[PDB]
Protein backbone atom coordinates (compact mmCIF):
# COMPACT_ATOMS: atom_id res chain seq x y z
CA UNK A 1 0.00 0.00 0.00
CA UNK A 2 1.42 3.37 -1.16
CA UNK A 3 -1.08 5.58 0.70
CA UNK A 4 -0.22 7.56 3.83
CA UNK A 5 -2.74 8.58 6.48
CA UNK A 6 -3.00 11.92 8.26
CA UNK A 7 -5.00 11.47 11.46
CA UNK A 8 -6.34 14.99 11.88
CA UNK A 9 -7.98 16.84 14.76
CA UNK A 10 -9.82 20.11 14.15
CA UNK A 11 -10.17 22.78 16.79
CA UNK A 12 -12.81 25.49 16.44
CA UNK A 13 -12.47 28.71 18.45
CA UNK A 14 -15.14 30.75 20.23
CA UNK A 15 -15.33 33.35 17.46
CA UNK A 16 -16.36 30.55 15.12
CA UNK A 17 -19.13 29.53 17.50
CA UNK A 18 -20.39 33.10 17.86
CA UNK A 19 -20.20 33.44 14.08
CA UNK A 20 -22.52 30.46 13.74
CA UNK A 21 -24.97 31.68 16.38
CA UNK A 22 -24.06 28.83 18.72
CA UNK A 23 -25.31 26.10 16.38
CA UNK A 24 -22.69 23.41 17.09
CA UNK A 25 -24.56 20.86 14.99
CA UNK A 26 -24.16 23.14 11.97
CA UNK A 27 -20.47 23.59 12.74
CA UNK A 28 -19.83 19.86 13.05
CA UNK A 29 -21.74 19.02 9.88
CA UNK A 30 -19.74 21.60 7.94
CA UNK A 31 -16.40 20.45 9.40
CA UNK A 32 -17.19 16.90 8.31
CA UNK A 33 -17.79 17.99 4.73
CA UNK A 34 -14.68 20.16 4.62
CA UNK A 35 -12.36 17.41 5.87
CA UNK A 36 -14.05 15.12 3.33
CA UNK A 37 -13.07 17.49 0.54
CA UNK A 38 -9.54 17.86 1.94
CA UNK A 39 -9.29 14.08 1.69
CA UNK A 40 -10.25 14.16 -2.00
CA UNK A 41 -7.75 16.92 -2.72
CA UNK A 42 -5.05 14.65 -1.28
CA UNK A 43 -6.03 11.53 -3.22
CA UNK A 44 -3.60 12.69 -5.91
CA UNK A 45 -0.78 12.86 -3.34
CA UNK A 46 -1.47 9.23 -2.40
CA UNK A 47 -2.48 10.50 1.03
CA UNK A 48 -5.70 10.13 3.01
CA UNK A 49 -6.99 12.49 5.69
CA UNK A 50 -9.30 11.25 8.43
CA UNK A 51 -10.98 13.30 11.16
CA UNK A 52 -10.16 11.52 14.42
CA UNK A 53 -11.18 14.40 16.67
CA UNK A 54 -13.20 17.60 16.73
CA UNK A 55 -12.95 20.08 19.60
CA UNK A 56 -15.24 23.14 19.73
CA UNK A 57 -14.35 25.91 22.18
CA UNK A 58 -17.96 27.04 22.67
CA UNK A 59 -17.29 28.35 26.18
CA UNK A 60 -13.78 29.80 26.16
CA UNK A 61 -10.72 29.55 23.93
CA UNK A 62 -7.98 27.45 25.51
CA UNK A 63 -5.39 29.89 24.13
CA UNK A 64 -5.55 33.58 23.28
CA UNK A 65 -6.55 33.81 19.62
CA UNK A 66 -4.82 36.96 18.40
CA UNK A 67 -5.14 38.36 14.86
CA UNK A 68 -1.35 38.17 14.92
CA UNK A 69 -0.91 34.77 13.20
CA UNK A 70 2.58 34.02 14.53
CA UNK A 71 1.50 34.41 18.14
CA UNK A 72 -1.58 32.26 17.51
CA UNK A 73 0.17 29.51 15.55
CA UNK A 74 2.80 29.30 18.27
CA UNK A 75 0.24 29.36 21.08
CA UNK A 76 -1.88 26.74 19.32
CA UNK A 77 1.23 24.61 18.87
CA UNK A 78 2.29 24.65 22.52
CA UNK A 79 -1.30 23.91 23.46
CA UNK A 80 -1.35 20.80 21.26
CA UNK A 81 1.89 19.49 22.77
CA UNK A 82 1.04 20.10 26.43
CA UNK A 83 -2.73 19.53 26.40
CA UNK A 84 -4.50 18.05 23.37
CA UNK A 85 -1.91 15.44 22.33
CA UNK A 86 -1.87 14.37 25.98
CA UNK A 87 -5.47 13.12 25.85
CA UNK A 88 -5.92 12.29 22.17
CA UNK A 89 -3.43 10.64 19.84
CA UNK A 90 -3.36 12.27 16.41
CA UNK A 91 -0.85 13.23 13.73
CA UNK A 92 -1.85 16.79 12.84
CA UNK A 93 -4.07 19.57 14.26
CA UNK A 94 -5.62 22.63 12.62
CA UNK A 95 -7.37 25.58 14.29
CA UNK A 96 -10.31 27.11 12.44
CA UNK A 97 -10.76 30.71 13.55
CA UNK A 98 -13.43 33.25 12.61
CA UNK A 99 -11.11 36.08 13.63
CA UNK A 100 -9.76 38.36 10.92
CA UNK A 101 -6.05 37.54 10.89
CA UNK A 102 -3.47 40.21 10.08
CA UNK A 103 -2.31 40.15 6.46
CA UNK A 104 -2.68 36.38 6.11
CA UNK A 105 -5.65 34.00 6.02
CA UNK A 106 -3.67 31.08 7.40
CA UNK A 107 -0.32 30.01 8.84
CA UNK A 108 1.60 26.78 9.46
CA UNK A 109 5.10 25.48 10.18
CA UNK A 110 6.90 23.83 7.23
CA UNK A 111 8.00 20.21 6.98
CA UNK A 112 6.86 19.44 10.51
CA UNK A 113 4.31 16.64 10.14
CA UNK A 114 4.21 14.55 13.34
CA UNK A 115 6.16 17.03 15.47
CA UNK A 116 4.29 17.42 18.79
CA UNK A 117 4.19 21.21 18.43
CA UNK A 118 4.99 22.06 14.81
CA UNK A 119 2.54 19.58 13.27
CA UNK A 120 -0.06 22.34 13.32
CA UNK A 121 -1.51 25.26 11.38
CA UNK A 122 -4.15 27.95 11.83
CA UNK A 123 -6.87 28.72 9.30
CA UNK A 124 -9.33 31.61 9.00
CA UNK A 125 -12.99 30.97 8.12
CA UNK A 126 -12.36 33.30 5.18
CA UNK A 127 -15.44 32.21 3.19
CA UNK A 128 -18.83 30.49 3.25
CA UNK A 129 -17.89 28.36 0.24
CA UNK A 130 -16.77 25.06 1.79
CA UNK A 131 -14.30 24.45 -1.04
CA UNK A 132 -12.48 27.72 -0.38
CA UNK A 133 -11.91 26.86 3.28
CA UNK A 134 -11.05 23.25 2.42
CA UNK A 135 -8.36 24.49 0.02
CA UNK A 136 -6.89 26.74 2.73
CA UNK A 137 -6.90 23.81 5.16
CA UNK A 138 -5.13 21.57 2.63
CA UNK A 139 -2.68 24.36 1.77
CA UNK A 140 -1.66 24.73 5.41
CA UNK A 141 -1.31 20.97 5.87
CA UNK A 142 0.81 21.07 2.73
CA UNK A 143 3.39 23.30 4.36
CA UNK A 144 3.34 20.77 7.20
CA UNK A 145 4.19 18.06 4.66
CA UNK A 146 7.27 20.03 3.64
CA UNK A 147 5.46 21.54 0.65
CA UNK A 148 6.15 25.10 -0.50
CA UNK A 149 4.37 27.61 -2.73
CA UNK A 150 4.13 27.14 -6.47
CA UNK A 151 6.19 29.24 -8.87
CA UNK A 152 7.42 29.28 -12.43
CA UNK A 153 6.01 26.51 -14.58
CA UNK A 154 4.41 24.45 -11.80
CA UNK A 155 1.03 23.24 -13.05
CA UNK A 156 -2.06 21.19 -12.26
CA UNK A 157 -3.81 21.86 -15.56
CA UNK A 158 -5.45 25.20 -16.36
CA UNK A 159 -6.53 25.36 -12.71
CA UNK A 160 -5.45 27.38 -9.68
CA UNK A 161 -3.44 24.84 -7.68
CA UNK A 162 -3.60 24.38 -3.90
CA UNK A 163 -0.07 25.62 -3.19
CA UNK A 164 -0.28 29.07 -4.80
CA UNK A 165 0.98 32.03 -2.74
CA UNK A 166 -2.59 33.34 -2.35
CA UNK A 167 -5.95 31.57 -2.55
CA UNK A 168 -7.83 31.89 -5.84
CA UNK A 169 -11.40 33.26 -6.20
CA UNK A 170 -12.12 30.22 -8.36
CA UNK A 171 -10.10 27.54 -6.45
CA UNK A 172 -9.57 23.97 -7.59
CA UNK A 173 -8.94 20.70 -5.76
CA UNK A 174 -5.70 19.96 -7.65
CA UNK A 175 -2.11 20.10 -6.36
CA UNK A 176 0.75 21.06 -8.69
CA UNK A 177 3.20 18.43 -9.92
CA UNK A 178 5.73 20.44 -7.88
CA UNK A 179 3.70 19.94 -4.70
CA UNK A 180 3.69 16.21 -5.39
CA UNK A 181 7.43 15.64 -5.83
CA UNK A 182 8.16 18.15 -3.08
CA UNK A 183 5.69 16.42 -0.76
CA UNK A 184 7.21 12.99 -1.32
CA UNK A 185 10.74 14.33 -1.23
CA UNK A 186 9.86 15.23 2.36
CA UNK A 187 8.49 11.78 3.18
CA UNK A 188 11.52 10.08 1.61
CA UNK A 189 14.24 12.13 3.32
CA UNK A 190 12.57 13.00 6.63
CA UNK A 191 10.39 10.12 7.79
CA UNK A 192 6.91 11.12 9.06
CA UNK A 193 6.41 7.75 10.74
CA UNK A 194 3.20 8.86 12.46
CA UNK A 195 1.28 8.96 9.15
CA UNK A 196 2.01 5.34 8.15
CA UNK A 197 -0.66 3.64 10.26
CA UNK A 198 -4.09 3.31 8.65
CA UNK A 199 -6.70 4.75 11.02
CA UNK A 200 -9.28 2.34 12.45
CA UNK A 201 -12.96 2.91 11.69
CA UNK A 202 -13.75 3.72 15.32
CA UNK A 203 -10.96 6.33 15.42
CA UNK A 204 -12.89 8.40 12.88
CA UNK A 205 -15.36 10.79 14.54
CA UNK A 206 -16.92 11.93 11.29
CA UNK A 207 -20.02 10.11 10.02
CA UNK A 208 -18.88 7.30 7.72
CA UNK A 209 -18.96 8.17 4.03
CA UNK A 210 -19.17 5.48 1.38
CA UNK A 211 -16.73 6.26 -1.42
CA UNK A 212 -14.19 8.38 0.46
CA UNK A 213 -11.67 5.53 0.21
CA UNK A 214 -11.63 5.25 4.00
CA UNK A 215 -12.80 1.90 5.32
CA UNK A 216 -15.16 3.10 8.02
CA UNK A 217 -17.40 1.45 10.60
CA UNK A 218 -20.39 -0.26 9.02
CA UNK A 219 -18.68 -0.60 5.65
CA UNK A 220 -17.43 -3.93 4.30
CA UNK A 221 -15.24 -2.10 1.81
CA UNK A 222 -14.59 1.34 0.33
CA UNK A 223 -12.88 1.76 -3.05
CA UNK A 224 -13.84 5.37 -3.66
CA UNK A 225 -16.34 6.33 -6.35
CA UNK A 226 -17.56 3.83 -8.98
CA UNK A 227 -15.39 5.69 -11.48
CA UNK A 228 -12.21 5.50 -9.39
CA UNK A 229 -12.80 2.04 -7.93
CA UNK A 230 -10.05 -0.43 -8.75
CA UNK A 231 -11.24 -3.07 -6.29
CA UNK A 232 -12.78 -6.12 -7.98
CA UNK A 233 -14.04 -7.17 -4.54
CA UNK A 234 -15.97 -4.00 -3.77
CA UNK A 235 -19.23 -2.58 -5.07
CA UNK A 236 -18.17 1.07 -4.97
CA UNK A 237 -21.73 2.39 -5.05
CA UNK A 238 -22.72 0.58 -1.84
CA UNK A 239 -19.48 -0.26 -0.01
CA UNK A 240 -20.58 -3.89 0.06
CA UNK A 241 -18.30 -6.74 -1.01
CA UNK A 242 -19.27 -8.61 -4.17
CA UNK A 243 -21.24 -11.77 -3.46
CA UNK A 244 -18.77 -14.59 -2.87
CA UNK A 245 -15.95 -12.36 -1.63
CA UNK A 246 -14.50 -13.07 1.80
CA UNK A 247 -12.53 -9.84 2.08
CA UNK A 248 -11.80 -6.68 0.12
CA UNK A 249 -8.72 -5.31 1.85
CA UNK A 250 -5.90 -6.33 4.18
CA UNK A 251 -2.42 -7.81 3.96
CA UNK A 252 -4.12 -11.20 4.12
CA UNK A 253 -6.62 -10.61 1.33
CA UNK A 254 -5.67 -12.08 -2.03
CA UNK A 255 -8.01 -11.58 -4.97
CA UNK A 256 -11.03 -11.08 -2.72
CA UNK A 257 -10.15 -14.12 -0.61
CA UNK A 258 -8.37 -14.97 2.63
CA UNK A 259 -4.72 -15.79 2.05
CA UNK A 260 -3.76 -19.42 2.68
CA UNK A 261 -3.10 -20.16 6.35
CA UNK A 262 0.60 -19.66 6.97
CA UNK A 263 1.31 -17.13 4.22
CA UNK A 264 3.78 -14.52 5.47
CA UNK A 265 2.12 -11.13 5.86
CA UNK A 266 4.76 -9.24 7.85
CA UNK A 267 8.39 -10.02 7.04
CA UNK A 268 11.05 -10.54 9.71
CA UNK A 269 13.42 -7.60 10.29
CA UNK A 270 15.96 -9.87 12.02
CA UNK A 271 16.12 -12.97 14.21
CA UNK A 272 14.76 -10.78 17.02
CA UNK A 273 11.64 -10.17 14.92
CA UNK A 274 9.52 -13.29 14.35
CA UNK A 275 7.46 -12.80 11.20
CA UNK A 276 3.69 -13.07 11.31
CA UNK A 277 1.61 -15.31 9.05
CA UNK A 278 -2.01 -15.22 7.88
CA UNK A 279 -4.48 -17.47 9.69
CA UNK A 280 -6.58 -18.27 6.63
CA UNK A 281 -9.66 -17.09 8.48
CA UNK A 282 -9.08 -13.34 8.31
CA UNK A 283 -7.91 -10.63 5.94
CA UNK A 284 -5.97 -8.96 8.75
CA UNK A 285 -2.37 -9.79 9.59
CA UNK A 286 -1.75 -10.69 13.26
CA UNK A 287 -0.15 -8.12 15.57
CA UNK A 288 3.58 -7.49 15.29
CA UNK A 289 5.47 -9.56 17.86
CA UNK A 290 9.06 -8.96 18.94
CA UNK A 291 11.31 -11.26 20.93
CA UNK A 292 12.33 -9.95 24.36
CA UNK A 293 14.80 -7.06 24.48
CA UNK A 294 18.15 -8.10 25.92
CA UNK A 295 17.96 -11.56 24.40
CA UNK A 296 21.31 -12.57 22.87
CA UNK A 297 21.30 -12.43 19.07
CA UNK A 298 23.57 -12.85 16.03
CA UNK A 299 25.72 -15.58 17.60
CA UNK A 300 26.12 -13.68 20.87
CA UNK A 301 27.32 -10.46 19.23
CA UNK A 302 24.34 -8.37 20.22
CA UNK A 303 21.16 -8.25 22.28
CA UNK A 304 17.64 -7.86 20.92
CA UNK A 305 16.33 -4.32 20.90
CA UNK A 306 12.81 -3.64 19.61
CA UNK A 307 12.90 -6.37 16.98
CA UNK A 308 16.48 -5.84 15.84
CA UNK A 309 20.03 -6.88 16.66
CA UNK A 310 22.19 -3.73 16.39
CA UNK A 311 25.93 -4.41 16.40
CA UNK A 312 29.00 -2.30 15.61
CA UNK A 313 29.97 -4.37 12.55
CA UNK A 314 26.61 -4.13 10.75
CA UNK A 315 26.29 -0.45 11.67
CA UNK A 316 29.65 0.27 10.00
CA UNK A 317 28.62 -1.64 6.87
CA UNK A 318 25.38 0.35 6.64
CA UNK A 319 27.53 3.50 6.49
CA UNK A 320 30.62 2.66 4.43
CA UNK A 321 29.68 -0.60 2.76
CA UNK A 322 31.41 -3.98 2.79
CA UNK A 323 34.93 -4.80 3.99
CA UNK A 324 34.59 -2.07 6.64
CA UNK A 325 34.83 -2.96 10.34
CA UNK A 326 34.66 -1.45 13.82
CA UNK A 327 37.59 0.77 14.77
CA UNK A 328 39.98 0.22 17.69
CA UNK A 329 38.91 1.31 21.18
CA UNK A 330 41.28 4.29 21.08
CA UNK A 331 39.27 5.80 18.21
CA UNK A 332 36.16 5.93 20.41
CA UNK A 333 37.89 8.26 22.87
CA UNK A 334 37.12 11.07 20.39
CA UNK A 335 33.61 11.04 21.84
CA UNK A 336 34.96 12.66 25.02
CA UNK A 337 35.76 15.89 23.14
CA UNK A 338 32.12 16.90 23.20
CA UNK A 339 32.65 18.70 19.90
CA UNK A 340 30.45 18.74 16.81
CA UNK A 341 30.74 15.00 16.19
CA UNK A 342 32.26 13.28 19.21
CA UNK A 343 29.54 13.39 21.85
CA UNK A 344 27.25 10.92 23.63
CA UNK A 345 23.84 12.60 23.65
CA UNK A 346 22.06 15.94 23.41
CA UNK A 347 20.56 18.03 26.22
CA UNK A 348 18.00 20.59 25.05
CA UNK A 349 20.30 21.15 22.09
CA UNK A 350 23.72 20.92 23.73
CA UNK A 351 26.05 18.07 22.79
CA UNK A 352 27.18 16.18 25.88
CA UNK A 353 30.62 14.54 25.85
CA UNK A 354 30.98 10.82 26.51
CA UNK A 355 32.34 9.88 29.91
CA UNK A 356 35.29 7.46 29.69
CA UNK A 357 32.86 4.59 30.39
CA UNK A 358 30.18 5.45 27.80
CA UNK A 359 32.72 6.05 25.04
CA UNK A 360 31.39 3.19 22.89
CA UNK A 361 27.87 4.67 22.86
CA UNK A 362 28.58 7.98 21.17
CA UNK A 363 29.76 8.55 17.61
CA UNK A 364 30.55 5.34 15.73
CA UNK A 365 34.08 4.87 14.36
CA UNK A 366 35.11 2.30 11.76
CA UNK A 367 38.39 1.01 10.28
CA UNK A 368 39.08 0.78 6.55
CA UNK A 369 41.15 -2.27 5.61
CA UNK A 370 41.84 -1.14 2.03
CA UNK A 371 45.29 -0.48 0.48
CA UNK A 372 47.02 2.73 1.53
CA UNK A 373 43.74 4.06 3.00
CA UNK A 374 45.44 5.19 6.23
CA UNK A 375 42.37 6.51 8.13
CA UNK A 376 41.86 4.29 11.23
CA UNK A 377 39.00 6.29 12.75
CA UNK A 378 36.58 6.75 9.86
CA UNK A 379 33.32 8.31 11.01
CA UNK A 380 30.21 9.93 9.55
CA UNK A 381 28.81 13.41 10.31
CA UNK A 382 26.36 15.65 8.48
CA UNK A 383 24.79 18.75 10.02
CA UNK A 384 21.81 17.67 7.91
CA UNK A 385 21.03 14.97 10.49
CA UNK A 386 23.56 14.69 13.32
CA UNK A 387 22.08 11.44 14.64
CA UNK A 388 23.11 9.59 11.49
CA UNK A 389 26.43 7.92 12.26
CA UNK A 390 25.70 7.75 15.98
CA UNK A 391 25.74 4.31 17.60
CA UNK A 392 22.25 2.81 17.52
CA UNK A 393 20.58 2.38 20.90
CA UNK A 394 20.72 -1.16 22.28
CA UNK A 395 24.06 -1.78 20.59
CA UNK A 396 26.27 -4.18 22.53
CA UNK A 397 28.94 -1.77 23.82
CA UNK A 398 30.57 -4.40 26.01
CA UNK A 399 30.16 -7.96 27.23
CA UNK A 400 26.91 -7.97 29.20
CA UNK A 401 26.32 -4.29 28.44
CA UNK A 402 24.18 -2.41 25.93
CA UNK A 403 23.82 1.26 24.90
CA UNK A 404 21.04 3.31 26.45
CA UNK A 405 20.74 7.06 25.85
CA UNK A 406 24.50 7.38 25.35
CA UNK A 407 25.32 5.13 28.30
CA UNK A 408 26.96 1.70 28.20
CA UNK A 409 24.86 -0.13 30.79
CA UNK A 410 24.18 -3.69 31.97
CA UNK A 411 21.59 -5.48 29.85
CA UNK A 412 19.94 -6.92 32.97
CA UNK A 413 19.19 -3.37 34.14
CA UNK A 414 18.63 -1.96 30.64
CA UNK A 415 15.10 -3.24 30.06
C1 LIG B 1 5.59 20.31 -13.80
O1 LIG B 1 4.94 19.98 -15.02
C2 LIG B 1 5.03 21.05 -15.99
C3 LIG B 1 4.33 20.54 -17.24
O2 LIG B 1 3.00 21.09 -17.30
C4 LIG B 1 2.40 20.91 -18.55
O3 LIG B 1 1.77 22.09 -19.02
C5 LIG B 1 0.72 22.60 -18.16
C6 LIG B 1 0.18 23.86 -18.81
C7 LIG B 1 -0.38 21.53 -17.97
O4 LIG B 1 -1.10 21.35 -19.17
C8 LIG B 1 0.23 20.19 -17.54
O5 LIG B 1 -0.77 19.19 -17.56
C9 LIG B 1 1.37 19.78 -18.47
O6 LIG B 1 1.99 18.60 -17.97
C10 LIG B 1 6.50 21.43 -16.27
O7 LIG B 1 6.52 22.65 -17.04
C11 LIG B 1 7.62 22.89 -17.85
O8 LIG B 1 8.60 23.58 -17.06
C12 LIG B 1 9.76 23.99 -17.81
C13 LIG B 1 10.70 24.67 -16.84
O9 LIG B 1 10.87 23.91 -15.65
C14 LIG B 1 9.34 24.92 -18.96
O10 LIG B 1 10.49 25.34 -19.71
C15 LIG B 1 10.78 26.69 -19.67
O11 LIG B 1 9.84 27.37 -20.51
C16 LIG B 1 10.05 28.81 -20.50
C17 LIG B 1 9.04 29.41 -21.46
O12 LIG B 1 9.39 29.04 -22.81
C18 LIG B 1 8.30 28.48 -23.48
O13 LIG B 1 7.28 29.44 -23.76
C19 LIG B 1 7.73 30.53 -24.60
C20 LIG B 1 6.63 31.61 -24.61
O14 LIG B 1 5.33 31.05 -24.51
C21 LIG B 1 8.11 29.97 -25.99
O15 LIG B 1 8.60 31.02 -26.81
C22 LIG B 1 9.21 28.91 -25.81
O16 LIG B 1 9.47 28.30 -27.06
C23 LIG B 1 8.81 27.83 -24.79
O17 LIG B 1 7.80 26.97 -25.35
C24 LIG B 1 7.76 25.68 -24.84
O18 LIG B 1 8.73 24.88 -25.54
C25 LIG B 1 8.77 23.52 -25.06
C26 LIG B 1 9.91 22.82 -25.77
O19 LIG B 1 10.08 21.50 -25.28
C27 LIG B 1 7.43 22.83 -25.31
O20 LIG B 1 7.46 21.51 -24.81
C28 LIG B 1 6.31 23.62 -24.62
O21 LIG B 1 5.05 23.06 -24.98
C29 LIG B 1 6.35 25.09 -25.02
N1 LIG B 1 5.40 25.83 -24.20
C30 LIG B 1 4.75 26.88 -24.70
C31 LIG B 1 4.58 28.09 -23.80
O22 LIG B 1 4.30 26.90 -25.85
C32 LIG B 1 11.46 29.16 -20.98
O23 LIG B 1 11.68 30.58 -20.83
C33 LIG B 1 11.80 31.31 -22.00
O24 LIG B 1 13.15 31.17 -22.49
C34 LIG B 1 13.38 31.94 -23.69
C35 LIG B 1 14.77 31.62 -24.19
O25 LIG B 1 14.99 30.22 -24.23
C36 LIG B 1 13.22 33.42 -23.36
O26 LIG B 1 13.50 34.20 -24.51
C37 LIG B 1 11.80 33.69 -22.88
O27 LIG B 1 11.67 35.04 -22.48
C38 LIG B 1 11.47 32.77 -21.70
N2 LIG B 1 10.06 32.87 -21.38
C39 LIG B 1 9.68 33.25 -20.16
C40 LIG B 1 8.29 33.82 -20.02
O28 LIG B 1 10.41 33.14 -19.18
C41 LIG B 1 12.50 28.40 -20.15
O29 LIG B 1 13.81 28.64 -20.69
C42 LIG B 1 14.56 29.61 -20.03
O30 LIG B 1 14.86 29.23 -18.69
C43 LIG B 1 15.70 28.08 -18.60
C44 LIG B 1 15.66 27.59 -17.16
O31 LIG B 1 14.87 26.42 -17.04
C45 LIG B 1 17.10 28.45 -19.07
O32 LIG B 1 17.92 27.28 -19.05
C46 LIG B 1 17.07 29.00 -20.51
O33 LIG B 1 18.27 29.70 -20.76
C47 LIG B 1 15.85 29.90 -20.83
O34 LIG B 1 16.19 31.31 -20.82
C48 LIG B 1 16.71 31.97 -19.71
O35 LIG B 1 15.81 31.77 -18.61
C49 LIG B 1 16.21 32.48 -17.42
C50 LIG B 1 15.26 32.07 -16.30
O36 LIG B 1 15.56 30.77 -15.83
C51 LIG B 1 16.19 33.99 -17.68
O37 LIG B 1 16.61 34.69 -16.52
C52 LIG B 1 17.14 34.31 -18.83
O38 LIG B 1 17.05 35.69 -19.16
C53 LIG B 1 16.78 33.48 -20.05
N3 LIG B 1 17.77 33.71 -21.09
C54 LIG B 1 17.42 33.65 -22.37
C55 LIG B 1 17.73 32.35 -23.11
O39 LIG B 1 16.88 34.59 -22.96
C56 LIG B 1 12.19 26.90 -20.18
O40 LIG B 1 12.28 26.42 -21.52
C57 LIG B 1 8.35 24.21 -19.87
O41 LIG B 1 7.92 25.09 -20.90
C58 LIG B 1 7.16 23.76 -19.03
N4 LIG B 1 6.24 23.01 -19.86
C59 LIG B 1 5.01 23.47 -20.08
C60 LIG B 1 4.13 22.62 -20.98
O42 LIG B 1 4.58 24.53 -19.61
C61 LIG B 1 7.31 21.62 -14.97
O43 LIG B 1 8.69 21.72 -15.27
C62 LIG B 1 7.08 20.44 -14.03
N5 LIG B 1 7.75 20.67 -12.76
C63 LIG B 1 8.40 19.68 -12.17
C64 LIG B 1 9.87 19.89 -11.86
O44 LIG B 1 7.86 18.61 -11.87
CA1 LIG C 1 -1.06 8.14 12.44
CA1 LIG D 1 -15.73 5.28 3.87
CA1 LIG E 1 6.95 -9.65 13.93
ZN1 LIG F 1 1.29 29.20 2.05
Amino acid sequence: NPFRFVELVLVVDKAMVTKNNGDLDKIKTRMYEIVNTVNEIYRYMYIHVALVGLEIWSNEDKITVKPEAGYTLNAFGEWRKTDLLTRKKHDNAQLLTAIDLDRVIGLAYVGSMCHPKRSTGIIQDYSEINLVVAVIMAHEMGHNLGINHDSGYCSCGDYACIMRPEISPEPSTFFSNCSYFECWDFIMNHNPECILNEPLGTDIISPPVCGNELLEVGEECDCGTPENCQNECCDAATCKLKSGSQCGHGDCCEQCKFSKSGTECRASMSECDPAEHCTGQSSECPADVFHKNGQPCLDNYGYCYNGNCPIMYHQCYDLFGADVYEAEDSCFERNQKGNYYGYCRKENGNKIPCAPEDVKCGRLYCKDNSPGQNNPCKMFYSNEDEHKGMVLPGTKCADGKVCSNGHCVDVATAY
